[PDB]
């Protein structure tokens, strides 16, 4: 998941979470 936001670690793409921008490693 997205600690930022929440958002499922497969919508990550890009080096970056496509719902709220954070930065890859804040994916867990």
């Amino acid at each position: 998941y997205c600690s930022d936001c929440g958002a499922d670690a497969s919508q990550v793409r890009g080096g970056y979470c496509t719902n709220c921008g954070a930065s890859a490693d804040r994916i867990r």
